[PDB]
């Protein structure tokens, strides 16, 4: 079964963690990676449930089991704080434009 399901893709808990990883040493480093300058801010305009504290982050997590390195990021992100804390999973899959909807 998936720990999170953004559209058709299936993640485990362990797909999470391991992308979290990459994107917060990123962020400590204060570097970035692909074009449109991953790890970056995650405003929450959605205005989802996080039950951690801003600000938030976003980083893709490939559906290839891959750690982004650049190119294109595909449509799900790994959302997470200051602390490095988990704030959740989201997607533009079923979201119109470049909105985002939470990966179930
Ligand atoms: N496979 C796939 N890719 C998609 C889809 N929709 C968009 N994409 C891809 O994903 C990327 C776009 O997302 P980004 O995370 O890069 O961009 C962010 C956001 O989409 C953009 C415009 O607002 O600024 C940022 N951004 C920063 N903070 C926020 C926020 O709180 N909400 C939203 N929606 N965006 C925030 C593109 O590279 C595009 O190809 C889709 O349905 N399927
Ligand atoms: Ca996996």
């Amino acid at each position: 079964a998936c720990d999170y399901t953004c559209g058709s893709n299936c993640y485990s808990s362990s797909d999470v963690s391991t992308a979290q990883a990459a994107g917060y040493k990123l962020h400590e480093d204060g570097e970035t990676v692909g074009s449109n300058s991953y790890p970056h801010k995650y405003n929450n305009y959605e205005g989802f449930d996080f039950s951690v504290s801003s600000p938030y982050y976003e980083w893709p997590i490939l559906s290839s089991g891959d750690v982004y390195s650049g190119g294109s990021p595909g449509a799900d992100r790994v959302v997470f704080n200051e602390n490095n804390q988990l704030a959740g999973v989201i997607t533009h899959t079923g979201a119109s434009g470049n909105n985002f909807v939470e990966c179930t």
